[PDB]
């Protein structure tokens, strides 16, 4: 699967 963190 893709990811994606947002801070
Ligand atoms: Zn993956």
């Amino acid at each position: 699967g893709s990811n994606q963190n947002n801070f």
